[PDB]
């Protein structure tokens, strides 16, 4: 429980929502990801402003699944000019590296009581893709996911 993410000063944490589980599986296999155009720009700015002084974490969830499916750290800036059609749909353009840390399904029931003060106090489980999570709430989510059994 407190073994995980006890030292996570600095850094920023985002929700990732996918409408394709196959895309997630490919992310886990090859340690890469891509968001929407606006989502890519958000993650890119966060990663770049962090300038390596802390981690950028990604909380992954397949839309409609009722569970989060793991955690990865973002590991490069966004390359916007990359091979087309590598994902479930052609609209996913560009690429950045990640490193997956946890691959595990955690029911939303374990997380829905955490609310985002930056998103009208909505449960963290009702977030859209690349919703940023306040650090103290992110620390709570990461610990729950890490320790869930
Ligand atoms: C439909 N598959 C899919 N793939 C993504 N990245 C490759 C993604 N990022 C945000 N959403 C909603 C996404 N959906
Ligand atoms: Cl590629």
């Amino acid at each position: 429980e407190n073994l995980y993410f006890q030292h996570m000063k600095h850094g920023r944490v985002f929700i990732i929502k996918s409408y394709s589980e196959d895309d997630i599986h490919r992310s886990i296999k090859y340690n890469i990801w891509c968001s929407t155009e606006h989502g890519n720009k958000r993650l890119d700015a966060a990663y770049r402003s962090m300038n390596g002084k802390g981690p950028v974490y990604l909380l992954f969830s397949v839309n409609g699944s009722g569970h989060f499916c793991g955690v990865a750290e973002m590991k490069s800036a966004v390359d916007y000019n990359t091979c087309a059609g590598v994902w479930s749909q052609d609209k996913w353009k560009g690429r950045f590296d990640v490193r997956w840390i946890f691959v595990k399904d955690v029911p939303n029931s374990q997380l829905r009581h955490i609310r985002l003060e930056n998103n009208e106090n909505k449960p963290v489980t009702n977030s859209r893709d690349t919703q940023e999570v306040p650090l103290e709430k992110a620390k709570q989510v990461l610990k729950i996911i890490a320790s869930y059994k």
